[PDB]
Formats: structure tokens, sequence, C-alpha cells
């Protein structure tokens, strides 16, 4: 019979929480919150600006300068709340607010 793959293409967002209110690298963990909520519903109806949006709006320089792609990510290399809802998506789509140890962050599968 058919077999499933070990990786998919996908693009992300990060947001900072910080706990620290004097900090410039992030924010606090409501303004982070609903940062992260109303990119998410804004990303969500057109995921073709998800590229133009990650871009402005996410703090990973490191792939929002690369318009939020991370490419193909395999098994094993992003976060276990990262990759459960990432490898639930079908292709192109989009999906939700993610907590994990940096802060909030917002996942699309790639076509």
């Amino acid at each position: 019979g058919p077999l499933g793959s070990d990786s998919k293409k996908a693009s992300h967002i990060l947001i900072k929480v910080k706990s620290k209110k004097s900090d410039k690298e992030g924010l606090d963990d409501k303004e982070a919150k609903q940062k992260a909520e109303e990119i998410q519903k804004e990303v969500s109806k057109d995921p073709s600006k998800f590229g133009e949006i990650a871009k402005k709006e996410s703090m990973d320089t490191g792939s929002a300068k690369k318009d939020g792609e991370l490419g193909y990510v395999l098994k094993g290399q992003t976060d276990k709340d990262f990759e459960k809802a990432l490898f639930k998506l079908k292709d192109g789509e989009v999906s939700e607010v993610v907590k994990s140890s940096f802060g909030y962050h917002i996942i699309k599968a790639d076509k």
C-alpha cells in the first residue's frame, strides 16, 4: 500500500515573548499573543500574503528576510508543539497561534 512522507515544505513567523517591560527584542506576553492572533487571521484568509506579512511582522530576521520560508522541515528539527501544528496541515494550508519556549509562532504549509 501507500506510505506518508518524513518531511514537508513550510513557512513560519516568530513573535518573541519577554518577561521584562524594557526589552526591545520582543513584547509582553499579552501583546505578543494579540500580535500573533491579528496576523494569524490575516495570513490564514490569504496564504499568498504570508511572505509579505512575515517579512514585516516576524522577529526572526533569519527567516523573515527570506519571506518567512523554512523550506523542507524534517521531523525532530522544531519544537514538539510546532511539529504537531505543521504535520496536520494540507498543501498551502495555515495553522494557528502556537505557543513555544520563545513565545508565539504561526505556521503555513507550502504548495
